């Protein structure tokens, strides 16, 4: 029943109150539940104010917020006197994001020995909402973190002074023996919100050295 809003994080946000007549005088009012405050906040024609932000009705009864953030998501209800008679409801569920910047390969390897676990490079993305996920290739294919001699190490990290998250994923690879001596290796960043393209990192290219044994006992 509640009509879900997707908003991107700095932008403005119009909420129409439906059944509101198109000017005032309006007997409506807003009821708010969001982000970390507990209590229901009201609001009515006026209305009123900030700015700089946050939330004010319109003249035409709709909720504005000039710039939303992280604290705007939760519920957003309306209720109205039509013109006439009786009563008409509106109820919203906002959520929110922010598309991080390009991702990027920090410390990668210019070399990898076969045979033996490598650290090929830690894909870093910043400043995310939701958190979303990164994933690696290797050649164009999707490398699983839990496939033979693939192990991946993760971190998410959440900015208490923004809410925006910094993600970290740093692939381990054990080369086998011939073996291709220039994979590609490359990250894409996922958002969780909204339905969007996946974001990539430019490819690093180790070489894989296999350093030749004939260097054991006869037991
Ligand atoms: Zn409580
Ligand atoms: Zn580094
Ligand atoms: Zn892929
Ligand atoms: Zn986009």
């Amino acid at each position: 029943m509640a009509q879900n809003i997707t908003a991107r994080i700095g932008e403005p946000l119009v909420l129409k109150c439906k059944g509101a007549p198109k000017k005032p005088p309006q007997r409506l009012e807003w009821k708010l539940n969001t982000g970390r405050t507990e209590a229901w906040k009201v609001l009515s024609p006026q209305g009123g104010g900030p700015w700089d932000s946050v939330a004010r009705v319109l003249p035409n009864g709709s909720l504005f917020l000039p710039a939303v953030g992280i604290q705007d998501e939760g519920i957003f209800r309306c209720q109205a006197m039509n013109r006439n008679g009786k009563e008409t409801k509106s109820n919203y569920r906002v959520r929110v994001y922010q598309i991080p910047g390009k991702p990027e390969i920090v410390d990668s390897a210019s070399e990898l020995t076969a045979g033996v676990p490598n650290k090929v490079g830690t894909c870093v993305s910043e400043g995310s909402y939701p958190a979303g996920t990164l994933s690696w290739h290797l050649d164009g294919k999707p490398l699983v973190p839990n496939e033979k001699g693939v192990s991946v190490k993760e971190q998410t990290r959440r900015h208490p002074e923004t809410g925006l998250f910094t993600l970290q994923s740093e692939l381990m690879v054990t080369p086998a023996r011939g073996g291709d001596p220039r994979p590609t290796f490359s990250c894409s960043f996922s958002p969780g919100l909204p339905r969007h393209r996946a974001l990539r990192t430019a490819p690093i290219q180790p070489r894989v050295w296999e350093p030749v044994p004939l260097e054991e006992v006869q037991l």
